[PDB]
């Protein structure tokens, strides 16, 4: 896998787990994932504990996980999960330029629902008072995956195969805008 | 908002078969995905003894186990009110190694029945040799916390802007008509809820 594989996985997710060390123990907390290329943007309230953690500039681990199938092998020990995962290391740095904060909210909103930013009330500089934004570029990263059928080593009459797990946007209202309705039934995280 | 209910944690453990495990290794935090066996509040981790995670678990250091369920995109009239509907858990515990093969067998049966109920019975069970190659640790929670958002967006504006929740569904799809009935009973089932 390459940089392009990481960007592709970043492009298709809007959440992540952020792991860090605090008082000598590891914490893991879920966060919204804005990105553009390999750069990750995290945001939240400056009144939160995570703000202070990120302001330190300490190394954080950002991880991503996509679950795609249950692998039923003939033997219990060969059962598995088809999945894709990434672990990204980086050192956060604060974005203070309010106009760049607005742009990061635009990147996020467009990852979620293309066309929504143009048809909604955008944040004011007053709204972004007290909201942090940190950029994280990868120091290092790795990825792992499993795909495909089970590996059976035997002739036994036991059914084997993969039970696919689909992630889909479902119906939110027939009288929603077309940029929303056009997502109904769409498979995501894929 | 937040929860600290045991009944809540067990419910979430019961309906998830994966987790993220976060740990410190040479003063560097790591986070790796793992299969989640569980019984009540007790979590069982398993894997290859050739893995780096084995040595970490052998230390008995405090580890952080996290769960995350994503249920919808919340679109408010104001971008600043957009969010995600989700449920999350963060569990802290100190692992201990299970040494007897019978308890290891029980753990594999528990995991198998959580993935596909009915499958253990109709599948080749691990040999004693096989079990000697797989580690199993019990992790009992020392502390834990949970957080969730549900429901519609929050707004004050009167503007003519559609607002609502785009549900995200996680479903098992069809694996073929020749599958046994215990497998076919999962076709179309929505999970992680």
């Amino acid at each position: 896998y390459s940089d392009e594989d990481l960007v592709a996985m970043l492009d298709r997710n809007f959440t992540c787990t952020v792991s860090f060390i605090d008082g000598g123990i590891p914490y893991a907390i879920p966060m919204m994932l804005a990105s553009e290329g390999k750069t990750i943007y995290l945001h939240g309230s400056m009144k939160s504990r995570i703000y202070g953690i990120l302001k330190t500039g300490q190394l954080i681990a950002i991880s991503l996980l996509e679950i795609n199938g249950i692998v039923l092998a003939k033997e219990i020990k060969n059962n598995s999960i088809n999945y894709v995962s990434a672990l990204i290391f980086g050192r956060p740095y604060e974005i203070d330029d309010t106009e760049k904060k607005i742009e990061v909210f635009r990147l996020l909103t467009e990852k979620l629902v293309k066309g929504r930013w143009d048809n909604s009330i955008k944040p004011s500089y007053e709204d972004l008072n007290g909201v942090f934004v940190f950029a994280v570029k990868p120091e290092t990263f790795s990825m792992k995956a499993r795909t495909g059928p089970p590996h059976d080593t035997s002739t036994d009459d036991i059914w084997s195969g993969v039970l696919p797990i689909q992630h889909t946007i479902s119906e939110a209202g027939e009288n929603a805008p077309e940029y929303v309705k056009s997502l109904y039934g769409k498979r995501i995280f894929i």
